[PDB]
């Protein structure tokens, strides 16, 4: 199995716990049908090199293992699900699949799609073709266009499509159609593997409201932090306000959402604020005057509870969740030039990925911003991304805690 | 000196004849203040690692020079001539610093920039600040915005600001701002280097008719090849002619002029069309229906050859400057897909610099091509330079040769 035999289920309370069990995807053969008219649509800042990128990603991975994490490819999470997977499970991924194309198959082409997705040979294959993306090529049919399936380029960032929150889980309605395939996948693996059958869902893909896994933050057992983006609307999270209140064995107490610019490059909260440790914050001063915040009370909110403006200053709202004065850690340093913050800010310099209380994995580029997080006792477990940079997420982007261990508060 | 001892002056009357010297410039620190929300400003399509860019131009020189090749550095030849310069040229090249700053400086400002460089210890020092842009910091002043004046980031294409015509050279009137500032050092050095004050130009910035270096190409002794694109106008090689008729020295016979997509990512016609071998020709076919050709008569059509419509096709043109059926070799090769056309074409896939006739430098990550090429038998030494592309420019982009071996036709 890609589980190690500790994994249990999903057991995520905290951004800094000692990481157990992730998931991550490196970028298949999706990344290759990236082109230059479609950057935009397909959500990236310029195109990559595929070898590199893979290499880069390997990397990551590599650093992942050194530190005793057991590390879960996408790809074989799904194809071990759909190995023990009932039949009709099998047969309906291949369905859904169809139907949420994107180009929309006209009937004649979803004959020869679902026949050529049932002639693969192993579950595997299947599973890669289907991230891929699949042309007239390999259908080996005349068309006036070569994509008849689209891509899934941004399956890389396995933060997006679903978050791990608590012991339950999110299974987002993402913003953009590109992306939202995707989730095909996380509904798949959580409702066929016998490690995450159990698992409970505070939200589902048919929703309808928009919210992705960068915006979501587990601080602590008591307080989720929720970002209001250009991703994540505050509609969604009052939602999933009313999603958790409904659900009696789930212990979370409130939800802090916070605003931050709707930039479509700098997509999520966790692009602008991360938590690192027990007491230490990231963030970029660029937000300084946007951060806005509003609280959900899960407890005494009633069935429904709505969000109520939290009128403090961005340190004084991160203390009343923590109840310990918080070291805020400005992009690049302190005495950076204005240049360096949108530099590095650009570049994600706020998403790394917590390994453990104070250790943390991220883009080798952004230099200052590594130097700033030395000063402030923070290690940093550094790798080259640069391609990988491009897609515009950085370590915690491209990754979803399934498992940390507790953190000694 | 910057030169080695052989060097006698300009001496390109190809584009394959064994490179001798060729100027290079590796980027400073003018790439560290491109900023996000200057890139289309800026002309670049995505912001560079700078550490590994400098690598990059690093391992790229290192192939030149195993090649056994004269490469000369800008900014050491800058600062030779400089240092040999009457006190009058030196003077001189500092007011027209401040005279074409961008932005513009206000006498204040000039006042407080002028002595700053005056103060300025050594040559190099000197050009290095003029070539990376001076920061209120690097001034020691107040202001309100960060850049008292502007970096000059695209320096490193060296290809653009001036080309070697036979014994001769064009200076340009380039068509943006940003660039235009680099002909400063170009009329520097031509103007008083004693191994470059001979030579006759054909062309110079106060004419102020658009024309840049990469759509500059010397394909024999008799023909000259020059674009008509983004960057480079019809009426601009019209006054070219002129020029060269002028020029009672000047031996080229024939301008073809060559008309291709006025791409602002694809601005030259040598990122659609390149010669690499006595009868070998790289292109992309994206430009298949836009290529359209003009002649200018050097000899028989008077003081001001105008441009006579010629309309042989792509092969036959190449046939009639060659006297020899071309072999033309299209991006990605022969079955490519579209999207790896479009993508190699993208990353200036057609741009490599020839070292000699069938022998070239480009960038690794275009691989189709770099197997195309070889398989149509021209040997390729390519180097990594992911970074360096994301400047819209290859190898051919990153040179200017100053004098090459003759050509055996
Ligand atoms: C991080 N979690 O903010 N996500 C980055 C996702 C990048 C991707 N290209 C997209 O969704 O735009
Ligand atoms: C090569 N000669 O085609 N030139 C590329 C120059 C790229 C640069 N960013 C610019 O001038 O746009």
């Amino acid at each position: 199995s890609v589980f190690d035999s500790k994994f249990k289920g999903i057991h995520v309370y905290s951004e800094i716990g000692e990481l157990e069990s992730v998931l991550v995807h490196e970028p298949g053969r999706e990344i290759d049908y990236i082109t230059p008219a479609r950057l935009d649509e397909l959500l990236f800042s310029a195109i990559l090199e595929s070898h590199d990128a893979r290499k880069e990603h390997k990397q990551f991975v590599a650093e992942l293992k050194a530190n005793d994490i057991n590390v879960v490819e996408l790809i074989d999470l799904v194809a071990e699900t759909y190995d023990l997977a009932s039949q009709e499970a099998k047969d309906k991924l291949i369905e859904e699949f169809l139907e949420d194309s994107e180009p929309v198959l006209s009937e004649e082409h979803k004959v020869v799609v679902r026949n050529f997705l049932k002639a693969k040979k192993t579950s595997r294959e299947l599973v890669e073709i289907m991230m891929a993306g699949i042309t007239k090529y390999d259908l080996g049919i005349e068309a006036d266009h070569e994509l008849i399936v689209d891509p899934m380029p941004n399956l890389y960032f396995t933060r997006d499509p679903f978050a791990s929150v608590g012991n339950g889980v999110t299974i987002h309605y993402m913003r953009y159609k590109v992306r939202q395939r995707e989730t095909l996948f996380s509904r798949f693996v959580f409702s066929n593997h016998p490690k995450l059958i159990n698992t409970p869902w505070y939200y589902d893909p048919s929703l309808k409201l928009s919210i992705e896994g960068g915006d979501v933050f587990i601080y602590n057992n008591d307080t989720l932090v929720v970002g209001v983006s250009e991703r994540t609307d505050l509609q969604t999270v009052t939602l999933l306000a009313k999603n958790i209140v409904a659900n009696k064995e789930c212990e979370f107490k409130r939800i802090v959402a916070i605003n931050v610019p709707k930039w479509t490059n700098l997509m999520h909260l966790d692009t602008w604020l991360t938590m690192l440790d027990k007491d230490k914050f990231l963030y970029s001063p660029i937000a300084n005057d946007v951060f806005k915040f509003w609280d959900y009370d899960l407890v005494n909110g009633g069935a429904e509870p709505q969000p109520v403006e939290n009128g403090l200053p961005l340190e004084g709202l991160l203390q009343s969740i923590i109840n310990k004065k918080p070291v805020l850690i400005p992009i690049a340093g302190e005495g950076a030039s204005q240049m360096e913050i949108e530099r590095e800010t650009h570049f994600d310099g706020t998403n790394y990925l917590a390994i453990r209380p104070g250790v943390v994995i991220g883009y080798s580029r952004n230099e200052k911003t590594n130097a700033a997080l030395e000063a402030a006792g923070i290690k940093v477990l550094p790798f080259h991304g640069n391609q990988l940079s491009l897609g515009m997420g950085n370590a915690r982007c491209m990754s979803m805690p399934l498992s940390r261990k507790d953190v000694k508060w």
